[PDB]
Order: structure tokens, then C-alpha cells, then sequence
């Protein structure tokens, strides 16, 4: 459970990212992709595009990128009681994209990535180990409903 510090931090970090979501969403994608390559085959209308410039001109990959980070943000901003919205998250992703947890810690981590690349002074140590703890909370949730509709992380 998050301190209400922490989450205040979360969401201070969260409110930077709001200023361009489009920005941070292709390059929090484009480091995924390169990072772990055998995520840019889950989504077959993205892996075919082969450079940086080509990812960030393609504006499906764009727009995807916002609807992302907006189910994200909703999420947080719940401050953990996020059942709601979390669930038809985790059908999609269980029972038709079949996206395992690891996938989730990878972009978690390319989050954090560009997180601190783009807001350093706003994304320290205390605000760092905050998201870090909400993005562990959201996938051990996840976790436990994907278990729900069948299939393990
Ligand atoms: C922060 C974790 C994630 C967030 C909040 C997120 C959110 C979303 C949302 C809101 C949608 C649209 C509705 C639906 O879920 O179908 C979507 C679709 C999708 N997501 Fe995720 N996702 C997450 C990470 C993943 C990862 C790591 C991948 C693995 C490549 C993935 C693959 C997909 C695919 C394949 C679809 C359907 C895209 C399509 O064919 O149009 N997502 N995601």
C-alpha cells in the first residue's frame, strides 16, 4: 500500500506527463520495441514500421500510444482503488491479446526510462520509488484477474 506521499508524487510526476501524452507515449513504445523486440510482434499493424522516425510518424502508433497512457493515468489517479477500470484491462489483455506480465514489467520499466529522461528534477530517488511501487501494485492486480479469467500471468 502507497503512502499518501507517495501517491501525491505519483501524480505529480503523472501531471508533467499530461502535457504532451502523445511525446511520451511514442517514446515510452519506441524504447519497448527496441528494448524487447518480441513485444513489437503482439501488435501486428505496428511491426512492419523499421526506424525510430518511421514509429514516430506513424500516427496509429501515435494515437495508440494516448489511449495507453489515458487508461493508465485513470488508473492511478485511483490511488489504488482501481477494480473498475482495471478490469476490462485485464480481459482485453488476457483472453484476447495475451499479453503476459512480463510484457507489463517491460514497459514498466520503459515508463520509468522515459520518465526520468524527460523530468529529472521532478523524477528523483522518492518520486522514482513511488511510481515504481504504484506500477507494481497495478500489475499484481492485473495479475490476480487475469488468474480470474483463466490463463496465469
Ligand atoms: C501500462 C500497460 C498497458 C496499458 C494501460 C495498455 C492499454 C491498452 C488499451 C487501453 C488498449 C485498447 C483497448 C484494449 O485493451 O483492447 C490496448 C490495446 C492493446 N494492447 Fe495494451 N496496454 C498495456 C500494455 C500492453 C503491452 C505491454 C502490450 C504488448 C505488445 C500491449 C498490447 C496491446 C494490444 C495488442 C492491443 C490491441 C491493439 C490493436 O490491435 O488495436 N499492451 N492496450
Amino acid at each position: 500500500v502507497l503512502s499518501e506521499g507517495e501517491w501525491q508524487l505519483v501524480l505529480h510526476v503523472w501531471a508533467k506527463v499530461e502535457a504532451d501524452v502523445a511525446g511520451h507515449g511514442q517514446d515510452i513504445h519506441i524504447r519497448l520495441f527496441k528494448s524487447h523486440p518480441e513485444t513489437l510482434e503482439k501488435h501486428d499493424r505496428f511491426k512492419h514500421l523499421k526506424t525510430e522516425a518511421e514509429m514516430k510518424a506513424s500516427e496509429d502508433l501515435k494515437k495508440h500510444g494516448v489511449t495507453v497512457l489515458t487508461a493508465l493515468g485513470a488508473i492511478l489517479k485511483k490511488k489504488g482503488h482501481h477494480e473498475a477500470e482495471l478490469k476490462p484491462l485485464a480481459q482485453s489483455h488476457a483472453t484476447k491479446h495475451k499479453i503476459p506480465i512480463k510484457y507489463l514489467e517491460f514497459i514498466s520499466e520503459a515508463i520509468i526510462h522515459v520518465l526520468h529522461s524527460r523530468h529529472p528534477g521532478d523524477f528523483g530517488a522518492d518520486a522514482q520509488g513511488a511510481m515504481n511501487k504504484a506500477l507494481e501494485l497495478f500489475r499484481k492486480d492485473i495479475a490476480a484477474k487475469y488468474k480470474e479469467l483463466g490463463y496465469q500471468g
